[PDB]
């Protein structure tokens, strides 16, 4: 019809023809070569494919059995650790070892500092992410609630000169914490000279030097009165704009006029949880944008060039002016009806991303006609991570996988490298292997805690009501499965080589707890964790600056913090845990964040958006945190607590709210009154009621379901 035949695939006509016309075109890859590579790659690995699908359902019903035929209400852990063994599910773990993965660039194997996700199909939040590798740390602070808006201190419509104060002595603390002076105060400086290649900062009295002079990286302007001094900390660069001439600068006792922080030193452009694709046309959206930025001509705005010093003792060089970029495909999961094969079925995602998204990377390895030839890797690498795998054998499927795709891409063995995240419960307990598996991929690992718990539930669905969504956050098993995710990765010797990466901060209003709370994920020798916006990743680079990442890997170096006991601890909650008014609230709770999420998904194709809970804090949904909150609602289903029409209820009264928080935004057709006529409402609905059905929790096939649903309604 609409679609191309090679070999045994029928292929959606508008995929075909971007891949032919803009994705091979400057690849020298010869494109009927591409393509049969396709056929055969996606002949070879769909059974084992499949296979390694049809074996979760397996483990799982196993599971859901073991716990259906006891009754002892404290879990005998010797048991179920001899039950897991038994069949599979937690294998014996390695010896030693150290990976071996080579050619990666240096803001992985050695900067710690933020890591960025942002939703690919957004090209304009795609380019302000590569933009973010340097952001306004005078922006970020007035912009947020870190400088709270006591009395005075408010936003207004124009520049509130005491808010503007109290963000120029916020900064000049960080300046004094960061690059201290051998004597005095930042706050007290008056200029900036370089003098013989060393930096000086005149004091009112006398004028001082850096306590650590290595701390000085650079300048701008004339050495005797710079436009700009550049510093490192940890290994991340600070700038201090001067001009007196400015609105700031005019304010302030030295003429600066901001300082500057490298922020997100790599971003991670989502084709995952944060975006909705859910045929060949939304394919392409994303992977023209994917191409955009690796061919650096990307134009919603444009991507930033890199940036330009004088070194202490005067000679030039330059700073990259862009995140280094990972791409996040799908996972071992979904089929896609963007290619067909002559059956009709549809062919599964994720080989498909791994053929074109490693194929447009390939544009990322080479200079760019449109920015100082920038080179995503200058290394060679191009950096996938791959989510949502479950044990040993899918990560070593997706190594095979990738394996096939550089022989069909002409490129050499292991140019795909891996970050792992560990989000699912058979990855934590056989971690060890599955970073063997990858040994010679694999650049980090990350701790995506939200998809984490959604299979914690789902897991141990039969085998009581677990806690309140809120309460797993700090629950035994998690705590568990953070430290022993960063003991697994410094035991094979990620330090200097590869992230030991933690999870996403969601409240993106909430900057101020931001920066006082996330700081502990650099404590725990996390060398990157995930932001949701330029504006935090500059505001968590703070904590990179406070704490030395590098140190504390090193002293963490040997110790096992978390047993399998610990790991295996399952969130169930205590015999009368709530009262029903608690009970309604975590309800009340889910609802509504299932609603704003689910109507914005199915409805107009955005796969993430800003939801307030129940408590009004504004979070930042996609499809982990929608899996929590089904798979929750689905558990309390199961076994009691609340009943269908309190479900019901909870969805009908939540729903007229979420009508009024996206009221007139013109493509918004509304769920209420009448509910069962919403395709939306009706998603919403079947996550819940169908939750404990759905394989391992996960919300895509309801959810593609439901948005193809409204799109050959609206088409009609
Ligand atoms: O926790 C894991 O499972 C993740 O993988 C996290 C994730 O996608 C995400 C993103 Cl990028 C933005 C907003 C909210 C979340 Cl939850
Ligand atoms: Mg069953
Ligand atoms: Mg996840
Ligand atoms: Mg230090």
């Amino acid at each position: 019809t609409d679609r191309v035949s090679v070999g045994n695939l029928r292929i959606a006509r508008v995929l075909y023809d971007f891949v032919n016309n803009e994705a091979l075109p400057g690849t020298d890859i010869d494109p009927d070569s591409f393509w049969a590579g396709v056929d055969k790659v996606v002949a070879d690995l769909t059974p084992q494919n499949q296979a390694l699908l049809n074996a979760r359902d397996e483990l799982q019903a196993q599971i859901d059995k073991w716990h259906r035929r006891r009754v002892i209400e404290p879990i005998d852990m010797d048991a179920y650790r001899q039950f897991l063994t038994e069949i599979g599910y937690l294998l014996p773990e390695p010896d030693d070892f150290t990976i071996t993965t080579s050619g990666v660039d240096a803001e992985i194997t050695t900067t710690a500092g933020p890591q960025l996700v942002v939703p690919v199909l957004n090209a304009r939040f795609a380019l302000n992410a590569a933009n973010a590798r340097w952001g306004s740390l005078y922006d970020a602070l007035y912009g947020t609630d870190v400088i709270p808006e006591t009395d005075g201190a408010e936003k207004g419509p124009t520049y509130n000169k005491v808010r503007g104060d109290k963000v120029i002595a916020y900064a000049r603390k960080f300046l004094d914490d960061s690059v201290p002076l051998s004597s005095g105060s930042f706050g007290d400086a008056t200029g900036f000279t370089v003098q013989d290649g060393q930096l000086v900062v005149a004091l009112p009295d006398k004028s001082t030097g850096l306590a650590n002079p290595g701390q000085f990286a650079g300048y701008t302007g004339a050495a005797e009165s710079p436009t700009s001094v550049l510093l490192i900390n940890h290994g991340l660069h600070i700038e201090i704009l001067i001009d007196p001439e400015s609105q700031v600068g005019t304010t302030d006792r030295a003429g600066v006029k901001d300082v500057i922080l490298e922020s997100a030193i790599t971003t991670i452009m989502d084709f995952e949880d944060s975006v909705a694709a859910v045929d060949a046309a939304d394919k392409v959206l994303g992977y023209r944008n994917w191409l955009g930025l690796n061919k650096g001509d990307l134009a919603a705005r444009v991507l930033n060039r890199d940036r330009n010093y004088t070194a202490p003792g005067g000679g030039q060089f330059t700073l990259p002016g862009r995140s280094l970029m990972f791409v996040r495909n799908v996972g071992h999961l979904m089929t896609n009806d963007a290619i067909v094969d002559t059956d009709g079925s549809e062919v599964f995602e994720g080989i498909m991303d791994a053929l074109f998204t490693g194929l447009i990377a390939i544009h990322g390895l080479k200079a760019s006609d449109v920015n100082g030839p920038l080179i995503n890797s200058r290394t060679g690498s191009i950096y996938i991570v791959k989510p949502k795998m479950h044990g040993p054998a899918e990560v070593a499927f997706t190594c095979e996988l990738f394996s096939r795709v550089e022989d069909v891409l002409g490129l050499p063995q292991n140019t795909m490298k891996i970050g792992i995240m560990d989000e699912e419960r058979r990855t934590t307990v056989n971690l060890k292997a599955c970073i063997k598996a990858a040994a010679d991929r694999v650049v980090f690992i990350n701790t995506g805690f939200l998809d984490r718990t959604g299979d914690e539930i789902h897991t141990s669905m039969e085998a009581g009501p677990m806690v309140r969504k809120g309460t797993m956050k700090s629950q035994p098993w998690i705590l568990a499965y953070e430290d022993h995710n960063v003991d697994a990765g410094l035991a094979a010797g990620f330090s200097g080589r590869a992230q030991v990466g933690k999870g996403m901060w969601t409240m993106t209003e909430l900057m101020a707890d931001m920066v006082e709370t996330k700081i502990a994920q650099p404590r725990a020798g996390a060398s990157t964790a995930w932001v949701p916006s330029p504006t935090a990743a500059t505001l968590h680079a703070l904590h990179y600056h406070q704490v030395d990442v590098a140190a504390v890997q090193q002293g963490l170096a040997g110790k096992r913090r978390a047993t399998i006991e610990q790991l295996l601890t399952i969130p169930l909650a205590k015999e009368l845990a709530w009262a029903p008014d608690e009970i309604r609230e975590e309800v009340d709770n889910n609802c509504q964040s299932i609603l704003g999420y689910v109507v914005r998904w199915v409805d107009q194709g955005v796969g993430a958006s800003k939801v307030p809970d129940i408590h009004d804090v504004a979070l930042m949904e996609d499809r982990a945190t929608l899996r929590i909150s089904s798979q929750l609602l689905a558990n309390w289903l199961r076994h009691g607590v609340i009943t269908s029409a309190d479900v019901r209820a909870s969805l009908e009264r939540m729903a007229p709210l979420v009508d009024r928080q996206n009221a007139g935004d013109v493509a918004y057709r509304p769920m209420a009154p009448n509910f069962d006529d919403s395709i939306a409402f009706l998603a919403a609905q079947e996550l819940i009621l169908s939750g404990a059905q759905q394989p391992n929790g996960y919300t895509e096939p309801i959810l593609h379901r439901r948005r193809r649903e409204f799109k050959a309604r609206a088409a009609e």
